[PDB]
């Protein structure tokens, strides 16, 4: 009935494990997407950080935007997304981060939306090698805002990602926690 | 109401580039207003309530957030466009031409067949109404899937560029929120309709 429970049912009944490291949910996630499932998502990201000042939510288009929007819609505050190519309007003041997929591509965000007053929720999709996270980490440090922490809908923990945010002192909200797809099939991070 | 909201937040953030480009990144194409996403997916969904909508069409990235308010408040899933290669987009590809007036290239967008079926009963939602062609190009995925158009909801046409006229000719019902008749001396004039 709650947030994590209701993503757990999607990811085991539509989910579909193509590998190790791969995880296809473009059913309600990644392609076709679940407004319903997002607000929810959105409540649970925005209760987590409910007493910690956030003025901001900073993702990156595509997957992000929409569990970004729902957190941004709950909180009352902003949500700018970083842009992956060349747009019409992303023009100036642009605070851009170097993302290399395991070559290297860039990520930017205008420095308009975005000031040293400040306290940003990170919101993303996937968390799994991190590089993209630490790009928006960047960002928002270019910016001279501060990091209130990073939500994320579905992260794989069995990858470096998490591990190397929490290291540098991130707090991680991983609403589904994967730690592994061998077999093929999802396995979840066990709770007590 | 949404229109009024959506108009004022033109006029007072809006900036008028060459006379011809409105930029609204403040709010629409960079940084996004949750809230005034929310009062235009429900106008959207008070427009569409009586059509049997199953869907949405959309394309990334600034339809993305009005598409998914608008599939919230009508209780149907959304789906974007991809206009590159996705890690898992790669089962029943259907995929339209989309032309640039304006750079005088195209370039190919694409959407899963197994997210569309010939049952489905389709809204698409676009943020900015200009020359016409993504749009033409959602309406020809949508064909492809055998489903049918219910309408095109539109966050901001510009009036004055033949994309609406386009769509309305070929009998679709095309909802626009703010209807810019001009954006010449750099200032916005919508159409009093
Ligand atoms: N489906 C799926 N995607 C994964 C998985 N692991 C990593 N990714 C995604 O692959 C991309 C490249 O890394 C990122 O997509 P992105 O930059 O967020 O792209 P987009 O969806 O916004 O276009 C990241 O979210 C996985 O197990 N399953
Ligand atoms: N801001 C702004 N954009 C305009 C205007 N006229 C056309 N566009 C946008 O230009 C792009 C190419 O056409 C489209 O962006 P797109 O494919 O939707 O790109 P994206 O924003 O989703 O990345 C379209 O929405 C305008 O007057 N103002
Ligand atoms: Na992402
Ligand atoms: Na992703
Ligand atoms: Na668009
Ligand atoms: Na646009």
């Amino acid at each position: 009935s709650n947030a994590m429970e209701a993503l757990k049912r999607k990811i085991e009944e539509e989910g579909v494990v193509l590998s190790d490291q791969v995880l296809k949910v473009d059913s309600f996630l990644n392609h076709q997407i679940d407004p319903l499932l997002m607000q929810r998502i959105g409540d649970e990201f925005a209760s987590r950080f409910a007493k910690d000042g956030i003025t901001k939510i900073v993702t990156i288009e595509s997957s992000g935007i929409a569990p970004a929007v729902m957190t941004g819609l709950k909180l009352g505050v902003p949500v700018v997304f970083a842009r992956k190519h060349k747009s019409l309007t992303l023009t100036d003041n642009l605070l851009t981060a170097s993302v290399y997929s395991f070559t290297e591509s860039q990520i930017a965000v205008s420095g308009t939306h975005l000031s040293d007053q400040d306290h940003v929720l990170i919101i993303d999709d996937f968390l799994a090698n991190g590089q993209a996270a630490h790009g928006l980490v960047s960002i928002v440090k270019q910016a001279g805002a501060s990091i209130a922490g990073i939500g994320i809908v579905i992260e794989k923990s069995f990858q470096p990602g998490r591990d190397e945010l929490v290291k540098l002192g991130y707090r991680v909200e991983s609403l589904a926690r994967i730690q592994s797809l061998e077999e093929g099939k999802v396995s979840f991070v066990q709770e007590v």
